[PDB]
């Protein structure tokens, strides 16, 4: 797709085969969801945002699909106010910013 | 330009007569700079993200030079860890995400 930015750029995303929504966020290094339930053990991880630093759960090698693109990546789960697709995943799907 | 996302997408912009670097940020509703002097009146606002909220000054109808274009729009000013160009400004230069 080619999408403009008048509204928040949410996409449908299948993450661990569960159907969710998340914001394509070129300012996010990492991809983070609030309450998807991914199976298994996870690694503690820290992420930083406008307000400070949060402790999140890092789940490795998680399947993610966006726009027909099926990728394997790292997905954080933590108290983010909105689900975000970060640059890690966006480079895997060949996403670019254009103007 | 077509910007890939293997690194953080910084651009140089002019604001308040000064050259500043800012992150092209499709997750940011509005543009925010740290430490700039703008002349008009401002209004106090708050923005939220990862780790909580940030107090900013909202200046309305401010010029920014980004790429080759004069964009007039809202600019927020506050102690953001990184300057960001948000959707409010990117929409005015017809920026799009492509994937
Ligand atoms: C640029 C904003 C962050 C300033 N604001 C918040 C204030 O905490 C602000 C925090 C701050 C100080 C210095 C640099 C950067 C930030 N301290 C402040 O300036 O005092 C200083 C000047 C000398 O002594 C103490 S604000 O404009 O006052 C305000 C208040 C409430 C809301 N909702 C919105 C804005
Ligand atoms: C969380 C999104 C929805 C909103 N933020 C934009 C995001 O791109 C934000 C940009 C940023 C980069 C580095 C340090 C600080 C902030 N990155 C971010 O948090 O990266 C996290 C999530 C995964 O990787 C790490 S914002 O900064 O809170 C924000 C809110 C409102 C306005 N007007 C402008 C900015
Ligand atoms: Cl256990
Ligand atoms: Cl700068």
């Amino acid at each position: 797709p080619q999408i403009t930015l008048w509204k928040r750029p949410f996409v449908t995303v299948k993450v661990g085969g569960q159907l969710k929504e998340a914001l394509l966020d070129t300012g996010a290094d990492n991809t983070i969801f609030e309450d998807i339930n991914l199976p298994g053990r996870w690694k503690p991880k820290m992420v930083g945002g406008i307000g400070g630093f949060l402790k999140v759960r890092e789940y490795d090698q998680v399947p993610i699909e966006i726009a027909g693109h099926k990728v394997i990546g790292t997905v954080l789960v933590g108290p983010t106010p909105v689900n975000v697709i970060g640059r890690d995943t966006m480079t895997q799907i060949g996403a670019t910013l254009n103007f």
